[PDB]
């Protein structure tokens, strides 16, 4: 008995039923329900939202209100007591390149984004939250526990604003609050091309009829392109260094400059689009701009799908991979391709894979300069270190030769993210990504850990001893129980990441189930999946089967020494080979001999 449904923020729908290309908004993928998987729609609810008032107030919002009879702990206290650690030694993943962490942030951004509510244009609402730490409406500040060092240097709280929700923006009252997903749910390279028509056009180079994506006209990388700058001010990339005054990049996705390796990944993707656009002109000089843009986009989207499903997921899900993501059988229109709310938290497992430093390496894969290695926090919203300090080639070698952090029950999230995160508009490198993850679980009305264990057909621990056995860790189970008196109350982000990893994977059972199911739906419910009969010719598919992340690098940098398997831990020069020994993406099958 759940209604026809609301959908006020989203406009009209008009589908061309013969189109060979995806829309920018994601609309029209599914023919029966053309809005499914479309951006700017509510995230799916795999389980009913759980709010303190059953409708919109997050747990923890009210002092006197218990969750199952107990107060929920402060997000920052959980972070300090369970998520933090001092010693970075021995914390690295002996078998995952830094590219593994990076590819995950990429895929993530291609799939979801629940932006903060916009109630700050010419408004002190945002200023007041920060300045006076007064909880109200969309201001839900993360307060400090009594013995927190930040209380001495940063004030009473870390500001936090509730995610935006569908239908109204001034309070509604009938059904549970549902947060928005601002990007397309399909793995379609929307992080490169955008999810709104407005932005999609602006990213394009219409000036010329070659199907190209716009490039920076102010800077170049030894002749190779850079993303254009986003000239919206205030710019956080300018803020972090007023001297260099280099602004953030403009990409298909809004968070592209959050950290230098992400920006780096976006640059590689753009170059790939243009290189494909140029190669297609040569094979089909008759094709117009639109035709070239779309066919290049199509090839790039398939690239991200293949790298993700064939290379990335197997080493994330490990032994659970075949269970949740059995080999492909074809497009199924009954499958819901929408990203679920819980998935946006399950995928945050990547936060425990980010290490404390980033390196620049030269062509011999040795330190590039006197400060080749830098602390991660000095790289948030840092674009000048790319434009004014070596370009992306050096950072990409670091991605290949350096390691990801390994999840560790005693060393979860690096202090660079847990104590030194920078957030636009605020002024300091003093935030905590972990605390924020937890406040956001509550903000989104996330059911607790046992609800999800149950959802996955896994036991549901009720006692310390049960939790110990599930976590296989006495001390961590003890701290969790002391913080949350019952496993029923454990926030999903933290409970899901506390479980030991499954054989050959990098996430526990619960998370493998949640991630596994979502990715299975993402593939099975995509009318444009690269392997779906009809989307690509069969000869074109034989050419796509050859793509690799190594080749993307060779084709789009001046790097000529790459590993064959980019995600595993690789050491130079042993595990490295010359680009010639690597499969190329042969584009002949795209020659349209139409005569
Ligand atoms: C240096 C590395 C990274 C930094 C500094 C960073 C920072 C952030 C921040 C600030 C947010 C928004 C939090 C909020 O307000 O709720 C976020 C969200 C998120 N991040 Fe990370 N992140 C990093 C890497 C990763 C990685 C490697 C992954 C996955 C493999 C990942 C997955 C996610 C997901 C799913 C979200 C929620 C996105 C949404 O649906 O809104 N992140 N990140
Ligand atoms: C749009 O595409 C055109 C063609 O690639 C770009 O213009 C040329 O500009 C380059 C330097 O960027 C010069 O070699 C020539 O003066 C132009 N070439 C031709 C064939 O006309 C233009 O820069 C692109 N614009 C953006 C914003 O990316
Ligand atoms: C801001 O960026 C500037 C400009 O790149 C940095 O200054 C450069 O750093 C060293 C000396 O400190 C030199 O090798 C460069 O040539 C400098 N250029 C100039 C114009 O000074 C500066 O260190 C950055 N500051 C911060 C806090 O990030
Ligand atoms: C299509 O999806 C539905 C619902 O997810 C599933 O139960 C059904 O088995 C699928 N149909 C086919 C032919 O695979
Ligand atoms: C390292 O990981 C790869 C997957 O990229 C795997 O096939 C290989 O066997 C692993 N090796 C070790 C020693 O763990
Ligand atoms: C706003 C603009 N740019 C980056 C922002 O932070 C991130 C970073 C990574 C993922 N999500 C959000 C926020
Ligand atoms: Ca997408």
């Amino acid at each position: 008995s759940w209604e026809v449904g609301c959908g006020a923020p989203v406009p009209l729908v008009k589908c061309d039923e013969n189109s060979p290309y995806r829309t920018i908004t994601g609309d029209c993928n599914n023919r029966r329900s053309p809005a499914l998987g479309a951006a700017n729609r509510a995230l799916a609810r795999w389980l009913p939202a759980e709010y303190e008032d059953g409708l919109a107030l997050p747990f923890g919002w009210t002092q006197r209100k218990t969750r199952n009879g107990f107060r929920v702990p402060l997000a920052r206290e959980v972070s300090n007591k369970i998520v933090g650690y001092l010693d970075e030694e021995g914390v690295l993943d002996q078998n995952r390149s830094l590219l593994f962490m990076q590819w995950g942030q990429i895929v993530d951004h291609d799939l979801d984004f629940a932006p903060e509510t916009e109630l700050g244009s010419n408004e002190h609402s945002k200023t007041q939250c920060e300045e006076y730490c007064i909880q109200g409406d969309n201001c839900f500040p993360i307060m400090f526990p009594k013995n927190d060092p930040k209380l001495k240097t940063q004030g009473k709280c870390m500001p936090f604003f509730r995610a935006g929700f569908v239908c109204p923006t001034p309070p509604y009252q009938s059904l549970a609050r549902e947060q928005i997903n601002a990007v397309t749910s399909f793995l379609d390279a929307s992080l490169v091309y955008g999810s709104e028509p407005s932005l999609a056009s602006r990213l394009r180079n219409l000036s010329s009829p070659l199907g190209l994506m716009a490039v920076n006209q102010e800077a170049w990388d030894h002749g190779l392109a850079y993303l254009p700058f986003n000239n919206k001010k205030p710019s956080p990339c300018e803020f972090i260094n007023t001297t260099a005054r280099v602004p953030c990049f403009l990409a298909g996705d809004f968070r592209a400059s959050e950290q230098i390796l992400l920006a780096t990944a976006h640059t590689l993707l753009l170059r790939e689009h243009n290189r494909l656009a140029r190669e297609l002109k040569k094979l089909n000089p008759h094709w117009n701009g639109e035709k070239l843009y779309q066919e290049a986009r199509k090839i790039l989207g398939a690239f991200i799908q293949i790298i993700t499903f064939r290379d990335y997921l197997p080493i994330v899900l490990g032994s659970e991979m075949q269970k949740w993501i059995p080999p492909y059988q074809g497009y199924n229109n009954s499958v819901d391709p929408r990203i679920s709310n819980v998935f946006t938290f399950a995928f945050r497992f990547g936060h425990m894979e980010v290490p404390s430093t980033v390196s620049r390496l030269d062509e011999n894969y040795q330190p590039w300069g006197p400060e080749a290695e830098l602390p991660l926090h000095t790289l948030f919203f840092n674009t000048w270190r790319i434009i004014k300090d070596g370009g992306i080639d050096p950072l990409v070698r670091g991605l290949l030769a350096k390691k990801s952090k390994l999840m560790n029950q005693d060393k979860m999230v690096t202090s660079e993210l847990r104590n030194k995160l920078f957030q636009p508009t605020h002024k300091i490198h003093g935030f905590d990504l972990a605390a924020i993850n937890l406040q956001r679980c509550r903000d989104h009305g996330m059911p607790g850990y046992n609800s999800w264990r149950g959802f996955c057909g896994l036991s549901q621990p009720k006692t310390l001893k049960g939790l110990q056995t599930v976590l296989k860790n006495k001390i961590l189970a003890k701290k969790l129980m002391d913080l949350y008196k019952t496993p029923d109350n454990i926030d999903i982000w933290i409970g899901g990441n506390a479980e030991p990893m499954v054989e050959r994977g990098r996430v526990g059972p619960l998370l493998a189930c949640l991630l596994g199911r979502q990715f299975q739906q993402i593939r099975d419910g995509d009318r444009f999946w690269w392997e779906n009969p009809g989307v690509f010719t069969e000869k074109q598919r034989d050419s796509l089967q050859k793509v690799s992340f190594s080749r993307l690098i060779c084709d789009n940098t001046h790097i000529t020494k790459v590993p064959l398997h980019a995600f595993q831990a690789n050491n130079y020069p042993h595990d490295f080979v010359d680009c010639s020994t690597v499969d190329k993406l042969d584009l002949s099958p795209w020659a349209s001999r139409e005569n």
